[PDB]
């Protein structure tokens, strides 16, 4: 049974609610981007209204089958009606396609509901800036101040050095970036421009980045690996025994791997600089961990909800045990003191 903090009330809608069967009450399904925790009931067999950007609904009719007369593609930064409901969305700073969804609900409360994002000062001129938001259902996925890391311009310039000076030294190096959903595109985009090189990926791979309105891809990905030196991999492979065996697969072309696996956050963030970041090696291959977040940090959560000024918090990531509920309330009550809302 579909939990509350998923239901928008006084109306009929749900947000990222599609493993729960046939919710009571519920005339339209938001998603608000495409990963698995999110759209994990979604198939060719749904036949209710789904409500979501143009490039989550590429993804529902090329990767899961939807049917396209359930598909329904709002625009972005555009009031539209939906069931009798003014309803906006805005980007989220997340994965491609990914949407926050304002509400505009007819007894005058506003409802914001964040889906997965990553806060930034560009959202406080947005429509946002034009009223009052009364209910904010928030990703909290980060809330503690022990989560920092760097922007992401920062994380890409170290890619993008480490990457180029690797093979400028070495032409017949090999790079590798792990991937297991969409997002993180940046990271594999600008190590083949600074190498010129195309990506080479799978077929599955390819379909899916092809969805995703990114302007030029055909001249930045490919299916063919063998005119390739930047590959992605699955991120299950991205160890020592993986990169071996997809050494041996090169047949010769290639004596040694840089490998990137883009993570959210690692305790290695508590002590370490970007700039100091070093690899695991073991023989002829590297492997970097980089702190690539496409979820808020600490202070930029914190920012975005004291500019915004919310009467209500609802969480909507860490709401399993009560130690994570009473940690995130605790700081809720902090940032609304400081501010004086
Ligand atoms: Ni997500």
């Amino acid at each position: 049974t579909c939990p509350f903090y998923k239901k928008i009330p006084g109306t009929g809608f749900t947000v990222d609610a599609f493993q729960y069967g046939v919710v009571e009450g519920c005339t339209a399904y938001f998603l608000t981007h495409f990963h698995s925790d999110h759209y994990a009931g979604l198939s060719k067999h749904f036949t209710f209204p789904v409500y979501c950007s143009e490039i989550t609904g590429n993804l529902l009719k090329n990767k899961l089958h939807v049917q396209e007369q359930y598909i329904h593609p709002l625009p972005l930064d555009t009031e539209c009606i939906v069931n009798g409901v003014k309803v906006v969305l805005l980007d989220a700073n997340h994965c491609p396609g990914a949407v926050m969804i304002l509400f505009y609900l007819p007894n005058g409360t506003v409802i914001l509901h964040t889906g997965d994002f990553r806060a930034d000062p560009s959202m406080e001129r947005s429509l946002l800036a034009d009223q009052k938001v009364h209910m904010l259902y928030l990703d909290t996925t980060y809330c503690s101040p022990e989560y920092t890391f760097p922007s992401q311009q920062e994380v890409i310039r170290f890619a993008i050095n480490t990457a180029f000076e690797a093979v400028t030294l070495n032409p017949h190096a090999l790079v590798v970036c792990g991937t297991y959903s969409i997002g993180k595109e940046k990271v594999f985009l600008a190590i083949a421009d600074v190498l010129g090189s195309k990506v080479g990926m799978s077929q599955e791979k390819y379909k899916t980045l092809q969805c995703l309105n990114i302007p030029e891809i055909n001249s930045l990905i490919t299916t063919d690996m063998c005119s390739s030196l930047v590959h992605l991999l699955p991120m299950m492979q991205i160890n020592f025994k993986g990169l071996q065996s997809h050494l041996k697969k090169c047949g010769g072309k290639y004596n040694q791997i840089l490998a990137f696996r883009p993570t959210g956050w690692t305790h290695s963030n508590k002590f370490t600089r970007i700039a100091d970041v070093i690899p695991q090696t073991k023989g002829n291959i590297s492997i970097y961990g980089i702190p690539y977040s496409e979820h808020s940090s600490y202070l930029e959560m914190k920012r975005f909800v004291q500019w915004l000024k919310p009467q209500k918090i609802i969480p909507t990531v860490n709401v399993g045990t009560w130690k994570s509920r009473s940690t995130m309330e605790k700081y809720f009550r902090e940032w609304k003191l400081e501010a004086g809302y």
